[PDB]
This record gives C-alpha cells, structure tokens and sequence, in this order.
C-alpha cells in the first residue's frame, strides 16, 4: 500500500509572496524556508515531489553545479558569497536523509 520506494509526498512550495521587500526573491526564499521545514519537520526518508515554481530553486538544481558549489567554497557565478547559504547549507544537510525530488512546475 502507498508508493513502493518509501513514501512519495506531494509538497507544493507555495510560500506566499508578499515579503516586506516583495516576491522579488523573498517568495523563493520563503518557499525555500518552507522547504527546509518541510524536510526537517519530517525526518522521515521520503520521495518528496517538491513542486517549486521559483527561478532560484530551479536554477540551482537545474544547473547541476550544486556539486561545484561545494567545491566552490560557495560563491555566486560571479565570485561573491551565496545568498541564503544558511538556508541552503541547512536544507542540504536536511536533504541528505530524504530523496526529495525536484519538480519545477512553471
């Protein structure tokens, strides 16, 4: 009963988008914030089909250079530190137990 892997979760990264700054990148961060929580508030190794229609989250994973990021000491394609590196480094540590899948629903 239920998926055969472990447990597939349909998590829709639907933060809100209204930060004092504005969706200008907070929504993505908020969706990112909800993610770290959506993967830390479980700790149950599951195939989370995280649907993220963000231009930051997708870009990261879709660039597959996330591995490079680690070898890049964590900087931007320009050479300046990465923003949210705290959420990420935390989400990454929290994404280790899970198989969390990426589904850019744009």
């Amino acid at each position: 009963m239920n998926p055969s892997p472990r447990k597939r979760v349909a998590l829709f990264t639907d933060g809100a988008a209204l930060g004092n700054p504005g969706p200008g990148t907070t929504n993505n961060r908020m969706e990112l914030k909800a993610a770290i929580e959506g993967l830390k508030a479980l700790k149950e190794p599951a195939e989370v089909d995280l649907y993220t229609d963000s231009h930051y989250l997708k870009k990261a994973f879709t660039e597959g250079w996330l591995e490079g990021w680690r070898k890049r000491g964590w900087r931007t394609a320009e050479g300046k530190p990465v923003k949210n590196r705290d959420l990420w480094e935390a989400l990454l540590l929290a994404m280790a137990p899970h198989r969390v899948r990426f589904h850019f629903v744009k």
